[PDB]
């Protein structure tokens, strides 16, 4: 019985949310309200910050070491590729996503106030231009990898979801980038790891994807 | 046939070359030069980076990413536990070595100039830091992770090795983590896998 500490409306834990729901497992999720951080959080993870994974003794944190060590105990489906070589690749973009993403995912989550506003602009603009550069991948390809879900899906897509509220357009060129994203939303563990609060961040023009 | 761009000088590429002579298997070693960087430099990796490792079409590139391929490919001697918790574990070691050490091992290797004096002495007190928290547990442990070496001593010992060239002084406490140092230096591996420029260091 695996326990995780996931953020109501955090990116990161909603990864790990995703890769629990896909798995069909056998889970407890702890909603963690980050306007109000209790103590145990900065207890169990020396950083204080969430999604942290806790089954019986072992504790990690970490959203992509969670979710490897999860796809490892539960390979069903297999979220990272079997074949070696096809792993290391993956691992690479999974690395890449973080330095060229992620860490302004970060910086739009936690640096606040009036003095972030340019640090948000500048992570918005870095954003755009390197999603823009993923997006022709996606004419050919139903995911990341090609036909099969994987890892590189489940990193990407809480910041897919957010790009409305995150303030983020894209150019037309993009498209395809934003019909791959509806692709992942369709699924339907993505459905049913939204939390209620993540499901208000879909801009008012466009209807919820339902089973 | 495994090829490796290494960094004569490079403690990344230092890295992969132990971790490649631990294995024992076939591979290449390809010294790459500032001014002497290969134009194909670029389409292996867009970051203009070494070490790259290519075998066959495969072309990899950060140590992490491409030690942990070798690992998988050649499985002993084994670098990282085999047992999925231990493995975990060790693997989010690792990831927290990155931003508590080895940022600052590649402020002090890439930033260049007086304008970089100010943060090169920061990442020598942060590296500092660190490595006091760390030194005791080698009063009791061979290796990082006991009595097994591991990926987490072949990602760290290029800067132990390199204390000295960086300018880092320890404080007292640091004795244990210097004979530890030596228990990774003195590995057959490890002396392979110097480089004559390396040597020069100490």
């Amino acid at each position: 019985m695996m326990v995780l500490y996931s953020g109501t409306t955090c990116p990161f834990s909603q990864r790990c949310r995703l890769v629990l729901f896909e798995k069909g497992m056998d889970f407890e999720i702890r909603d963690v309200d980050l306007f109000n951080k209790p103590e145990d959080i900065a207890v169990m993870n020396p950083y204080g910050q969430v999604p942290i994974l806790v089954e019986r003794d072992l504790i990690l944190y970490e959203s992509n070491i969670i979710n490897e060590y999860i796809d490892e105990r539960f390979p069903h489906p297999q979220l990272m590729p079997a074949d070696p070589v096809q792993r290391a690749r993956a691992r690479l973009f999974l690395l890449n996503f973080e330095k060229e993403l992620f860490v302004h995912v970060s910086t739009l989550e936690n640096e606040k106030g009036k003095a972030a506003e340019k640090s948000h602009e500048k992570a918005r603009l870095a954003i755009r231009d390197r999603l823009t550069q993923l997006a022709p991948i996606f004419l050919k390809n139903k995911y990341m990898l090609g036909e099969e879900f994987s890892m590189l899906d489940v990193a990407i897509a809480p910041l897919l979801w957010r790009l409305d509220h995150y303030g983020i357009e894209l150019s037309k060129n993009a498209a395809p980038l934003m019909k791959y994203a509806e692709r992942i939303f369709s699924r339907p563990a993505y459905i049913e790891a939204l939390t209620p609060s993540e499901k208000v961040m879909r801009r008012g023009h466009h209807h919820h994807h339902h089973h």
